[PDB]
């Protein structure tokens, strides 16, 4: 099998460790972890173009999206292939996230690795707004924590 | 060309950012930028195998050596694909990097995108130590600053 992991700061408290496992290469991603520190309710959940943190989260580009399509949920075949949805947290602030993604792959020339895992400040509506930021970001505002996925073992 | 980065982060003073440029698939890469925090001196300065930051620099695992052979500094054949040799804080605490690289790539089944760049306590001794360490790590010592290698613009 081949992992990898993301840790994610930010400016705030939001924080997190979020592994990546895909048992083969033609198969899907398991991601799960903790994210501590958020909102409770939905947060925008993505793997953003570059695994740049210069700038802090705001250096990783838009979703990373190499079949160049619009915005979606995780479930749209027209979607980036960054777009993992949205993530949970309890009352507690924490998000105990478990996706299964088939899109994003840990290898090949469309890998995940070193580019950036960005949570956000609000929910995102999955392409459905019905406004042109709705099928660029999903209007998931603001990057609360993001961090670069790194090769694991 | 192809571009990467890393940001140097650490539990102390010192950080940093390196990047990556290299224009063709099978020639060099041009490594350059800035770390600060440094004591004055020569400080060991290598890819390891893991882009894992969960424990820090610490969970990074040994230095990257997919060629299985002992540790040296970058200009010498017998070396870890992840040795970059040191790099030279000033008597601000500054060091200034500089380097050109044949043996690292951005790409292919080897490459350091998703890896992580760990700046160290002490000199590398490039392999030349003369004892098992030598070997190993080249008597670098503790594990600075480290950060993921991610996908630049
Ligand atoms: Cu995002
Ligand atoms: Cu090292
Ligand atoms: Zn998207
Ligand atoms: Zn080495």
């Amino acid at each position: 099998a081949t992992k990898a992991v993301a840790v994610l700061k930010g400016d705030g408290p939001v924080q997190g460790i979020i592994n990546f496992e895909q048992k083969e290469s033609n198969g899907p991603v398991k991601v799960w972890g903790s994210i501590k520190g958020l909102t409770e309710g939905l947060h925008g959940f993505h793997v953003h173009e570059f695994g740049d943190n210069t700038a802090g989260a705001t250096s990783a580009g838009p979703h990373f999206n190499p079949l160049s399509r619009k915005h979606g949920g995780p479930k749209d075949e027209e979607r980036h292939v960054g777009d993992l949805g949205n993530v949970t947290a309890d009352k507690d602030g924490v998000a105990d996230v478990s996706i299964e993604d088939s899109v994003i792959s840990l290898s090949g020339d469309h890998a995940i690795i070193g580019r950036t895992l960005v949570v956000h400040e609000k929910a995102d509506d999955l392409g459905k707004g019905g406004n042109e930021e709705s099928t660029k970001t999903g209007n998931a505002g603001s990057r609360l924590a993001a961090g670069v996925i790194g090769i694991a073992q």
